[PDB]
């Protein structure tokens, strides 16, 4: 049931929430058509409205929108072919390309190219992939040298949790035999052309301009053949944090108070292939799965000589691993960054391909005089054909999600609690509050400015309160709340934002009068469900890192006389480098008890965590043998509660405290 839409009709457009509800909640498959628009100006306008509304744009004529893993899935074409922790836009890009017989066709023979004809070397060859994309902001957190970056992020990846079907070339590898059309005494007389495999699989990532640079990727370098392992690619972003470290709520200025490690799980099983990483420059990087094991036709020979009366296929096709033609599922993670103040747009292109390689071997007839025989050989300089499928998406660096802040409103208490709202021209009015109206949403940024969420280029300016103004560095655009009151003050003049109780007109005042109120109420416009969690066990000292509990549902630790580090994976440990690695199962945990006190080797420390499970079993990390004047904080998990996130406080040497979030 595809719900067709002619974009030309909107030149008179549904919000993101509306689209997600129709596609995700109502499982409706949507098809947006841009090919009916009459001219370039009209197309550019709608394209601009489309991406401004949904956070992503395309230049393609058709866009199919479906659901995938709880997010929107965009399938563009031209012809008939965590949120509580980090604000972000997540979606997927689908790519499906059928490889035609013509595209898989090669000569039946190599030695006799123009004689034996040609045939398709693959059956139902296909490329079906799904790319996960996240648009998000990272704030600077930590000391210069070991801090998270202050940067707008575009993260693209092919991971275990959202992967598409993969690349297919053949179900099985068959062959055909051929022979010289002339007499032979000492020369090649027979040949076998085997169905094609992938000499390589390649994925190229590039950005359309220099506004974006590659920050990190996974793999970070080359990966050898016969490499089998589930890897984790973690990227640490500075975030504003919640109640555990930002006691001001909606009035808190955009500031990093913790870091968060967003992880992508990547399963590798390279077998015959080695993975070669190549970063040509700051905008482009490619990952190529190249045959390393049994890479030549010669290597496939399972016999070398025979008498002339033997006519047997001299190849052992079982030496070829199935990921070479049956099913291949790539895994990678690419993280692009742009400056904190970047503007405009950037396109990201993904080139996915398979280098199709037919296989040729021949038999050489040797003449000795008294006795003759044949020898088998492989031909390597034979034809290969790369079939590529590209896709691109456009990103606007001014999208509100890139501010890293949460939308909030400004309510005039004495004016029937109305919300300040901005129209297209930037004029201000006061209307009934409505969370579904972005025109009432603002981001309270780093400078203390109130940036319109519906147009990040405009700001609340004391210089002219009749309309928002192009954001700048002037103090007239920075606001500061007076603690203990509902009064919002202007940094430049020190006055308070007041509103006439009857007309709603805005102005700056030294104090309220009979006709004017200085009471401004602000609230988050997004509805956030309460997060249940244990108290902070231990001490709230040092930096805090947040990590989601992995699929393996285990807590990783390095400890000795105290607790050196903790993490959701052995490769994502936070804390010092001492202690010895250990692991704790989180399923069945009924209660957790932390031990803190005077540490034998200095100061106060969290020295141990004891976990008690439903069956009574207990496991402890750290020790109680090097602490005196100890104190025990015990947390009992609510019935059926499961640990899903970890908040870890640590300094350069030890974990200082931890908090466990539930469900
Ligand atoms: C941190 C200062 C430790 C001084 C001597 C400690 C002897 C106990 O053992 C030590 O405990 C440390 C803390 O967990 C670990 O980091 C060390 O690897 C471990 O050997």
């Amino acid at each position: 049931a595809i719900k067709y839409y002619n974009a030309a009709d909107w030149q008179a457009l549904p919000s993101l929430a509306e689209l997600r509800d129709l596609v995700i909640n109502q499982q409706k498959r949507v098809l947006v058509d841009f090919s009916q628009i009459s001219d370039a100006e009209g197309q550019a306008e709608m394209q601009a409205q489309f991406r401004k509304a949904y956070g992503v744009g395309f230049a393609n004529q058709f866009i199919v929108i479906t659901e995938h893993k709880g997010e929107l899935l965009f399938t563009p074409f031209d012809r008939t072919e965590e949120t509580n922790t980090l604000p972000h836009v997540a979606f997927y890009i689908s790519v499906n390309r059928a490889i035609s017989d013509e595209e898989c066709t090669f000569n039946n023979s190599w030695l006799w190219k123009n004689e034996k004809g040609s045939r398709p070397f693959c059956k139902d060859a296909n490329i079906s992939l799904i790319y996960r994309v996240n648009l998000e902001r990272s704030l600077q957190y930590g000391i210069v040298g070991s801090a998270t970056p202050d940067a707008k992020i575009v993260r693209i990846s092919l991971d275990d949790d959202s992967t598409g079907a993969g690349i297919h070339l053949n179900d099985q590898l068959g062959y055909r035999q051929f022979g010289a059309s002339y007499t032979t005494l000492d020369a090649y007389f027979r040949e076998w052309s085997t169905d094609a495999i992938a000499q390589d699989y390649r994925f190229v990532f590039n950005a359309s301009n220099n506004k974006a640079q590659i920050l990190k990727t996974f793999p970070v370098d080359n990966i050898n053949e016969k490499f089998e392992r589930k890897e984790v690619s973690g990227f640490e972003l500075g975030v504003t944090g919640g109640v555990e470290v930002s006691g001001d709520g909606p009035k808190a200025k955009l500031e990093a108070r913790a870091s968060y490690t967003q992880s992508r799980w990547l399963t590798y099983n390279t077998q015959d292939y080695r993975i070669e990483r190549n970063a040509k420059n700051a905008q482009a990087v490619s990952f190529t799965w190249n045959r390393q094991q049994y890479a030549t036709a010669e290597s496939l020979l399972n016999r070398s000589t025979d008498a002339l009366w033997v006519n047997t296929y001299p190849v052992d096709v079982n030496r070829i691993s199935p990921l070479s033609y049956a099913s291949f599922v790539p895994k990678m993670d690419v993280i692009y960054k742009a400056s904190a103040t970047e503007t405009g747009s950037t396109d990201f292109i993904i080139d996915s391909s398979v280098n199709i390689r037919p296989i040729y071997n021949g038999a050489y007839k040797h003449y000795y005089v008294v006795g003759a025989h044949q020898s088998y050989h492989g031909f390597e300089d034979t034809p290969r054909r790369r079939i590529t499928k590209s896709a691109s998406f456009t990103v606007d660096w001014d999208h509100p999600v890139f501010t890293g802040g949460r939308p909030v409103n400004l309510q005039l208490a004495s004016f029937n609690n109305r919300c300040i709202q901005v129209d297209a021209q930037g004029r201000l009015t006061a209307n009934m509050c409505d969370s579904q109206q972005s025109a009432q949403s603002f981001i309270y940024d780093q400078l203390g400015r109130y940036v319109s969420a519906s147009n990040t280029k405009l700001c609340l300016d004391g210089a002219a309160l009749d309309a928002l103004q192009p954001c700048n560095q002037n103090l007239t655009q920075r606001w500061e709340w007076r603690k203990g009151t509902d009064e919002l003050t202007n940094v430049y003049s020190g006055e308070s934002l007041g509103h006439d109780k009857q007309t709603g007109e805005l102005g700056l005042y030294a104090s309220s009068n009979d006709a004017v109120s200085l009471r401004t109420i602000t609230a988050y416009t997004d509805v956030f469900n309460a997060q249940e969690s244990s108290p902070i066990l231990g001490y709230t000292q040092g930096k805090m890192n947040q990590q989601r509990v992995g699929q393996d549902n285990r807590l990783y630790v390095r400890a000795g006389a105290a607790i050196d580090a903790l993490g959701s994976a052995s490769d994502l440990l936070v804390g010092g480098n001492g202690g010895s690695l250990s692991s704790v199962d989180l399923s069945g945990v009924k209660s957790i008890t932390a031990t803190s006190g005077d540490f034998q080797y200095g100061g106060q420390q969290l020295v141990a965590l004891t976990f008690t499970y439903q069956d009574g079993r207990q496991q402890t990390v750290g020790s109680k043998a090097y602490v005196t004047n100890a104190h025990e904080d015990r947390f009992d998990l609510p019935d059926a509660a499961k640990i899903t996130q970890l908040k870890i406080w640590a300094d350069d040497w030890l974990v200082k405290g931890v908090q466990f979030d539930l469900n």
